């Protein structure tokens, strides 16, 4: 049996004076050893907090290092945690908590004011049972034991609830187990060029599976994760040059927009050596111009449904298959169901995926879940076509 939480101790046992997490911008450079150590202790906080096995546990704040410590604390206690977007508005959030049953929400300085709108008046989310800030977790930390929790789990147990669907009726809560998320980092790990002591930088938020998963492959590898709390991208570029950043992650928007700064006129980043990219697919010249910079670049695709993982379209391929999402990776399969009902590995229709990497279920979902899969296959809802070379395009 798999269990992030214990991954994130045996890092600390084979590698454990590496650095783990470096947030410049807040001062904060932490060891594998202590990133686990503060793990222990935000176990130790959680079960105080009436946490237990099952329990869900939310999370409203800005990319920190607790966050990471509070979910891989939350996983050695085979807890669930709950990320949320801080940018909604607390009729939102408070569905949320709702619909999750969270019994406590740990939220940051920056969302206070929507805990205590929805803490303030209507139908309050009746299971959270405590709600603490900041210097609350701080203070509760500080007496907190650092010990190893001693808790059979993992596997297919519960671990995240990430919620998604933007159109209407309401958002839906992706549940991912100890192995899917295993499954989904053990795919980044052995499809990319990542290596031991890279430096990883996390310009994303934390509450997007993307990101979550990249903090869990981060520390499978043993990489030194590279964070940026507020993204600047006026200030990106000298973050990746201090910190020697081997890696970065990045939508085609941010990159255009990264070449126009008098900064890359012609920056000296040896260490860098590619970028990431999600969502639309990176045109010609966007990657004619990282390539004039010995800067390559990889996309994929991906849903919450995947845990962020999914299909890939390597480097060399980059401009002979255009808008392409690329093929399958390490561990993930894909093909399309027609529209007759048949999954075929070429032709088209709706993009399906088979993999550990895929959800458990939608968090009390019956009749969605159960449209969601096809023997074995998870349908994306995304339509599209999988070339004779097995190159997938996304259509709509």
């Amino acid at each position: 049996m798999k269990n992030i939480g214990w991954m994130l101790r045996q890092r600390a046992t084979v590698s454990p004076r590496l650095q783990a997490y470096v947030e410049p911008s807040t001062d904060v450079r932490m060891t594998y050893a202590q990133m686990n150590a503060l793990a222990n202790r935000c176990a130790d906080v959680l079960t105080a907090l009436g946490i237990a096995k099952g329990d869900r546990v939310a999370l409203l704040m800005p990319n920190s290092v607790e966050f990471c410590c509070l979910f891989y604390g939350a996983a050695k206690l085979g807890a669930v945690a709950v990320p949320i977007n801080t940018r909604l508005a607390a009729p939102e959030v408070s569905f949320i908590l709702s619909d999750s049953g969270s019994k406590v929400v740990i939220y940051g300085a920056p969302s206070a004011p929507v805990i205590d709108a929805i803490r303030a008046q209507a139908d309050p989310p009746g299971t959270v049972t405590d709600w603490i800030g900041a210097d609350s977790l701080a203070e509760r930390l500080r007496s907190a034991a650092a010990d190893e929790p001693a808790v059979e789990c993992g596997g297919d147990d519960n671990l995240f609830i990430m919620y998604t669907s933007g159109t209407t009726g309401h958002p839906k809560g992706v549940v991912h187990t100890h192995e899917s998320v295993h499954s989904a980092a053990s795919s980044w790990a052995s499809t990319i060029d990542v290596r031991y002591r890279d430096r990883l930088l996390l310009p994303l938020p934390m509450f997007h599976v993307a990101a979550l998963t990249t903090v869990i492959f981060s520390a499978m590898r043993g990489v030194t994760l590279i964070s940026m709390p507020q993204f600047d991208a006026t200030k990106v570029w000298s973050l990746i040059v201090e910190e020697r950043v081997c890696i970065g992650g990045a939508v085609p928007a941010i990159l255009n927009f990264m070449r126009q700064v008098p900064e890359f006129a012609e920056l000296d980043a040896p260490d860098f050596r590619y970028f990431i990219t999600g969502g639309a697919p990176m045109p010609e010249a966007l990657i004619k111009i990282y390539a004039a910079k010995n800067i390559e670049v990889v996309q994929g695709y991906a849903l919450t449904e995947s845990c962020g993982g999914g299909t890939l379209l390597l480097s060399e391929d980059a401009l002979r298959k255009a808008g392409s999402a690329g093929r399958a990776t390490m561990f993930t399969d894909v093909a399309v169901r027609g529209d007759d009902g048949v999954i075929r590995e070429h032709g088209e229709g709706e993009v399906v995926i088979k993999s550990d990497i895929l959800l458990k279920e939608y968090w009390n979902r019956p009749e969605a879940t159960r449209d969601a899969f096809d023997n074995g296959w998870f349908r994306t809802g995304d339509i599209g076509e999988i070339d004779d070379e097995g190159y997938l395009y996304i259509k709509d």
